[PDB]
This record gives C-alpha cells, sequence and structure tokens, in this order.
C-alpha cells in the first residue's frame, strides 16, 4: 500500500474530456484508479484522456452522457458499475459559465446554467451515493465566486455554485450512513477554455487587454504570481479522494492560490 | 414629515404576504407608512384580511394574485403594482416552500418544486424589482439559517435552494447599484408559522414522539434568549433594511435566529 494512492479503486469524473475534468481524470489514473471518463460533446478529447490513463498503466472507458438529463446520469452510473464492477469515487465537474447584468438575464439563460451547475450536480451526487461502495468519496465543483470573490454581472453563476456549497455540507450528513465523504473544490481563475471565455469579465475594461495580458493579470491575483492550472485542482481532488483525506468532510475548499 | 425609520410616500410589495412571515412584513411596512401590494397564490381570504389590516391602521393596500413560479406572472404583478400606486419603491421576496428527504430519495419533481419558487422565483422577482423600482429603492430576498449557519440531516435540497439566494444578493447589489438600489436577504431560523408546525419534527431527534407544542418549546431553547422566532422579528429587521437608515447594509445576508448559531 502507498499513501495518497488509489490502487484498486474505481473513479468517475463528469465532463472529463477537457479542462479541469481532464486533469482530474488523468491524475486519478496516475494515482492508480481505473477511470470512467464522461463527456457530452468532446468525443475525441475524451478518447484521448482514456489513452493517457491507459498510458500510465491504469484502465479507463469513455461514456457519453448529457449531465442535464437525470435519466442519463442514472444510465451513466449504471454503465460505470456494470463495466468495472464497483465505483468508489465520484467527481462532479461538468459546468458552464455566464455573465449578464441582472436586468437582462432571461428564463432560458437561468435554466441553461442551473440545469447543469446545480440540478445536474445535485443528481450526480444522488446517483453517486446510490452506486458507491462503503467508504467512498464524492467531490462536487463550486467557485471562488460563490462566496469569496464578488464580480459584477455574475449573479446567476455565483448563485449556481452557492447551492453546491450548501449541498455538500448537508450531503455529508446523509452520505455518512455509507461512510462516504462529500466535499467541493472551489477553484479561482484556472487556465482552460472557460478562462478564455470570460476572463475579460473579471477585469475592469477587460476588452482593452489582449488574452495574454488578461492571463498575466490573473496570475497577479494570487500572491504567488502565477495562474491556477487544472493540475492544481487535480492535486487537491487527489488528496480529498484518498484514504488520508477522510477527515475533510462536508467542506468547500477554495483553490485560488491565496487570491481571496 | 420625516421620522427616521418610517416609509411615508413609499410603496412596497411583499410576495406570499397573505400568511406567515410575509403577512407580518406587509402589515409592518404599512404601519411604517408604506402603501402595500399583498401577493398570494392560494390564500385569497387571508390576503383580503391583510389588505383590511393595512387599511385599518391608516394606509392603503391591494391584493394581487400571482404564482411566483411563473415568470410572466411576476412581470404582470410588478406591472400592476406600478400601474395601481404610481411607482414602486420596496420589494420583499418572501414566498417559499420547505422540503425534507434523504438525498437518495429526492426526485427531479421535488427538486423542481422547491427550486422554481425558492430560487428561480426569487431570482426573477429581484429582476422585475430592478426593472420597475425607483431610484434609491430596496430589495430583500429570503434565505434561511440552514443555508449556511445550521446543518440538518435530510435537508440538502432546501438548504441549497437558499444558499443560492445568499450569493445572489451579494452580486445583485453590484448590478443594482446603478439605480442606487440596495439588495439583501434575511435568513431566519425557526420562526412560528404554518411552515414551522408542518416540519418542526424534521429538525429534532425523533421529534415524531413529541407534541406540536413540545417541539415549539424545544425550538425556543435554540436561542440563548429562550424564546421562539416570530414573524414580527423578521418584519422588524426587514423594516430597518428598507428604511433610509439601513442603506449602508447592502449585499448582505442577516441570519435572524435570536443568536442560536
Ligand atoms: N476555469 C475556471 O477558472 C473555473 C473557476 C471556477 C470554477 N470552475 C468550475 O470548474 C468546472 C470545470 O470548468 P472548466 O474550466 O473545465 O470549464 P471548460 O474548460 O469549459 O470545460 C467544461 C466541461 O464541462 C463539460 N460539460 C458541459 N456541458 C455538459 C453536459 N451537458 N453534460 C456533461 N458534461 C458537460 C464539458 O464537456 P463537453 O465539452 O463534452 O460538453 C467540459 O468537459 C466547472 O464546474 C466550472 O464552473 C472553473
Ligand atoms: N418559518 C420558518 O421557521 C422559516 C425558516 C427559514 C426560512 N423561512 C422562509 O421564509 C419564507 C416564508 O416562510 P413561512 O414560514 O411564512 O411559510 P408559510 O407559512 O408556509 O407561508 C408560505 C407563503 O408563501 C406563499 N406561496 C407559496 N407558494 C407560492 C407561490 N407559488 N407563489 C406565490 N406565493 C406562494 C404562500 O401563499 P399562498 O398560501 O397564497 O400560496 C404563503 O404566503 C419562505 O421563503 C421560507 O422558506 C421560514
Ligand atoms: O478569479 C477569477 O475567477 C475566474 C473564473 C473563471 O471561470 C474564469 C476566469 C476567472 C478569472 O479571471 C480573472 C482575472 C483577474 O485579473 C483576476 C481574477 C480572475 C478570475
Ligand atoms: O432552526 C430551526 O428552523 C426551523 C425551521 C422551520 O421551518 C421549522 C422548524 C425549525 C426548527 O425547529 C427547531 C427545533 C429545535 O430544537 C432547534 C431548532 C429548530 C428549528
Amino acid at each position: 500500500y502507498i499513501p495518497g494512492r488509489l490502487d484498486g479503486k474505481v473513479a468517475l469524473v463528469t465532463g472529463s474530456g477537457r479542462g479541469i475534468g481532464a486533469a482530474v481524470a488523468v491524475h486519478l489514473g496516475r494515482l492508480g484508479a481505473k477511470v470512467v471518463v464522461n463527456y457530452a460533446n468532446s468525443t475525441k478529447d475524451a478518447e484521448k484522456v482514456v489513452s493517457e490513463i491507459k498510458a500510465l498503466g491504469s484502465d479507463a472507458i469513455a461514456i457519453k452522457a448529457d449531465i442535464r438529463q437525470v435519466p442519463e446520469i442514472v444510465k451513466l452510473f449504471d454503465q460505470a458499475v456494470a463495466h468495472f464492477g464497483h465505483l468508489d469515487i465520484a467527481v462532479s465537474n461538468s459546468g458552464v459559465v455566464s455573465f449578464g447584468h441582472l436586468k437582462d438575464v432571461t428564463e432560458e439563460e437561468f435554466d441553461r446554467v442551473f440545469s447543469l451547475n446545480t440540478r445536474g450536480q445535485f443528481f450526480v451526487a444522488r446517483e453517486a451515493y446510490r452506486h458507491l461502495t462503503e467508504g467512498g468519496r464524492i467531490v462536487l465543483t463550486s467557485s471562488n465566486t460563490s462566496k469569496d470573490f464578488s464580480v459584477p454581472k455574475h449573479s446567476l453563476y455565483s448563485g449556481s455554485k452557492g447551492a453546491v456549497d450548501s449541498f455538500v455540507r448537508i450531503f455529508s450528513k446523509d452520505c455518512g450512513d455509507k461512510k462516504i465523504t462529500v466535499n467541493a473544490v472551489a477553484p479561482g481563475g484556472t487556465v482552460t477554455d472557460m478562462f478564455h471565455e470570460v476572463s475579460h469579465h473579471y477585469i475592469p475594461n477587460g476588452t482593452s487587454y489582449t488574452a495574454e495580458q488578461r492571463q498575466q493579470m490573473a496570475a497577479h491575483a494570487s500572491p504567488l504570481h502565477r495562474n491556477g492550472w487544472p493540475q492544481d485542482v487535480a492535486n487537491v481532488v487527489g488528496f480529498l479522494v484518498s484514504k488520508e483525506g477522510e477527515w475533510v468532510n462536508g467542506k468547500v475548499l477554495t483553490l485560488d492560490g491565496g487570491a481571496a
């Protein structure tokens, strides 16, 4: 046995075909876990994440499921178990970002965001509890903007992750009857497609800076003068879902390099 | 003739104000001098009583029916409030439902039942308030002590529903600043209403085997003050937040539990 390792464990990561999810999947594979890789759209990217987990000497499978659909989350979890035999770790990572002044937010934009970020995560957790083995791990995904960072025109997304914060604290109470811990990672600005999507909204007059200048300014948010990377979030998920991480339970961990 | 804390000339709207916390708020704002729009979805008779209560103490009020789950009915409610009284200054989002269940048992339908009102509803109330309200207005949403300060088994859905409200109001205050509107939430603990008696047993270790009175007595011991929370206690705080003097409290969630936390 090796401390911090996941030899003989089976894990599932939602939206692990790219971004943070991809780094989490690969890292769980590096730690010894067999991995179910979930995507909605990024097939080739998911097959590529599968390849890397195998390349490290583990096993992985790619399963297409749209996390907005609860019948699909159920089917995803059923198929995970039927393939690997059991499931120990579930990481809810899939999410979308949004910007808009309160006055312009539509019914459709609200639903687009909450169906995935909140409702989706809520039922990934449900299916995880239902399918997991005794002593398992569930990790959901929040945001530094949930509680720790206040950005104009960012109310919908912030709120969607605020629910997740309350969710995991109470989930830990219910999930304890199967000795399962429930936590959330709350990343700050982490360099992925999402970062490039909305970095201009996190900076005063963001439009008047290049993409690279915005990345450099984001790097100075942290007193460590660097950006957050998907590996940083992976590193923490790795510890949370290890035997050693058990006493962290029902907590939300903000991962912004000390920006807050 | 300006008295600090009063709301003469002001027009207020409280969702779900036919009964419960919202009725006390609506009545209270009326006592402070505001003209009030009393909202209901089902309690017609009780809404009429609130209207009458507000008229008997020297103010004016109207009862408007609107399901707060329906966004086009929120739009209409706000359109009618401004239409009837001339302008709108204060909006209190109060309408909510409680829910209990172990995570493993929570259905899509129950999820949607709770979130469409407690969260989505409150979100779009806030939106219609910003669109209709006057410069220097006030917006109060309703969170809960369970969102963040109190942790109860089998209570994840409801807790999260209000945890969303907590982040909403903080950011709302940023957007709403350009109309000089303040946005806050009140997060009550155990407050004696229909909702309270309906679920007090889910908050106490096998509260099934205590009476309804006994459970209220036990909730009273949560506060170091040794009494329950009442709708008037929330009304008292909302009353300050929406006054002139409460302006510097902005983008905040005020837990109102008599110091239980
Ligand atoms: N990046 C940041 O700075 C940052 C900061 C705070 C919080 N977060 C949170 O971190 C999580 C991941 O963010 P990211 O940076 O990896 O974003 P990203 O690079 O845009 O990736 C989003 C991921 O979500 C998946 N996804 C989207 N819709 C889905 C659906 N309907 N069903 C299943 N999966 C779906 C995507 O998969 P497909 O491409 O296959 O659709 C993709 O794998 C999100 O919850 C985000 O809110 C990110
Ligand atoms: N009581 C507590 O200990 C406590 C604690 C924490 C938070 N809260 C929150 O405080 C708020 C009020 O609580 P309460 O104790 O007064 O609840 P309550 O006694 O059950 O009253 C519910 C109120 O919401 C209205 N309502 C319900 N569904 C509605 C809808 N679809 N559209 C518009 N209005 C609707 C009801 O009016 P109709 O009868 O006409 O439907 C009624 O006026 C809620 O947000 C609740 O979550 C209460
Ligand atoms: O904290 C953040 O959270 C984010 C979350 C996202 O999903 C995307 C981008 C960011 C992001 O860009 C920034 C730029 C800055 O100069 C300072 C902070 C941030 C910041
Ligand atoms: O904090 C509370 O919030 C509530 C909210 C409701 O809607 C109904 C009941 C309660 C309630 O009952 C209790 C009994 C106790 O012994 C201690 C705390 C509470 C408590």
